[PDB]
């Protein structure tokens, strides 16, 4: 579970930062969640939950449903922001964020 890692309460706190749409930035997110202090272990296990469908990368699909892996509740990614976000991790440009690339986001 994501909370195996991650207090919920964090969490919260960084759902109700971004609940408004084109809100959203991966690094204020990443620090109020906590990512940032994390080992390769740890954020290796946060990467695999993010990718949904165990494809070994993040999608972009998947970058649209990313506070969804936080909150069943929370909101959609818009399509700006989910471009943004790709866009800031797919380094190699091949349309995905491999784990890798979501390492590097995490401790940057
Ligand atoms: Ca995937
Ligand atoms: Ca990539």
């Amino acid at each position: 579970a994501i909370t195996d890692i991650l207090s919920a309460k964090d969490i919260e706190s960084a759902l109700s930062s971004c609940q408004a749409a084109d809100s959203f930035n991966y690094k204020s997110f990443f620090s109020t969640v906590g990512l940032s202090s994390k080992t390769p272990d740890q954020i290796k296990k946060v990467f695999g939950i993010l990718d949904q469908d165990k494809s070994g990368f993040i999608e972009e699909e998947e970058l649209q449903l990313f506070l969804k892996n936080f909150s069943s509740s929370a909101r959609v990614l818009t399509s700006a922001e989910t471009k943004a976000f790709l866009a800031a991790g797919d380094t190699d440009g091949d349309g995905k964020i491999g784990v890798e690339e979501f390492q590097s986001l995490v401790k940057a």
